């Protein structure tokens, strides 16, 4: 049933994701292991969610989401995630929405 290598190794690799401003950025990920605890880092530092924070790491089986809420212009950075025997990074580009937003 249950027989993996010692550490942990990401299955899924993240995805370049475009976003636009304000919009809610979705990271979805696969790890070895299942209902894992990986580390979210974003361009190197490390995330730190809760009651009070705009990041928010869900765990689904043996994959992550990371959810942005409001994906600003600073939003957009190198998502790279740390696991017990894995990494992965990302690139996370917001564009802000052209036109007039009416209606």
């Amino acid at each position: 049933g249950s027989s993996g290598s010692s550490g942990i190794m990401v299955t899924k690799q993240l995805e370049d994701t475009t976003a636009y401003c304000g919009e809610r950025v979705e990271l979805e990920c696969e790890v070895s292991e299942d209902d894992a605890n990986v580390k979210w880092f974003k361009n190197g530092e490390e995330i730190i969610p809760g009651p009070k924070s705009r990041y928010r790491i869900r765990v689904e089986g043996k994959k992550h989401i990371l959810i942005i809420e409001g994906a600003t212009k600073a939003d957009a950075a190198e998502y790279s995630v740390m696991t017990t025997g894995g990494q992965s990074s990302a690139k996370l580009s917001v564009d802000l929405k052209s036109g007039p937003s009416s209606g």
